[PDB]
């Protein structure tokens, strides 16, 4: 049972701009997704300070980077607070309408795409390198759901029957054919060292057989 939704016009405009603008510094997508994971881990940590049972779904707070050259996917896994179904539909827990508005005024006033995270819509930088993005998420107050979009103005939401997560979010980047450098160990290591050196959670880069 798959539900198909239309993006708000402003968000469709944001994704088309990310996809169509010539902009070589694509590597910032990873910084933005790791920063979102860190924000999500901060949220569940804060809730656990007054209610330890919030971590019954998983005590470990971490970020895993899982490249898969056979599937041509880069997966970013975190054990943060996760998102409800309502969060997923409402632009993955962002204020993307007003964030896009501010972002696009900044771009016409000197800014470049690498500053997207300052406007709260850094998730959509995934489409710098991915032709399709799948988001699997589990919030303590909801069931496990799968969000998916290949842009084109629509996204889908369905209950996820796959591997249970416990709690957190898994962003699966189905990479573009010419963006497979982000599956190489030394390239991922370089980007993490360059842009995410002060993230306060363990970031584990998985290796492949
Ligand atoms: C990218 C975008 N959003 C997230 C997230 C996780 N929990 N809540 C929001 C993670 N990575």
């Amino acid at each position: 049972e798959v539900e198909t939704f239309a993006f708000q016009a402003e968000i469709a405009q944001l994704m088309s701009l990310i996809i169509n603008t010539f902009y070589s510094n694509k590597e910032i997508f990873l910084r933005e997704l790791i920063s979102n994971s860190s924000d999500a881990l901060d949220k569940i940590r804060y809730e656990s300070l007054t209610d330890p049972s919030k971590l019954d779904s998983g005590k470990e707070l971490h970020i895993n980077l899982i490249p898969n050259k056979q599937d041509r996917t880069l997966t970013i896994v975190d054990t943060g607070i996760g998102m409800t179904k309502a969060d997923l539909i409402n632009n993955l827990g962002t204020i993307a309408k007003s964030g896009t508005k501010a972002f696009m005024e900044a771009l016409q006033a000197g800014a470049d795409i690498s500053m997207i995270g300052q406007f709260g819509v850094g998730f959509y930088s995934a489409y710098l390198v991915a032709e399709k993005v799948t988001v699997i998420t589990k919030h303590n107050d909801d069931e496990q759901y799968a969000w998916e979009s290949s842009a084109g103005g629509s996204f889908t939401v369905r209950t996820d029957t796959g591997e249970p997560m416990g709690r957190g979010t898994k962003v699966i980047l189905h990479l573009k054919e010419d963006q497979t450098e982000y599956l190489e160990e030394r390239r991922i290591k370089e980007i993490v060292k360059k842009h995410s050196q002060f993230i306060g959670y363990p970031i584990t880069l998985f290796v492949e057989k």
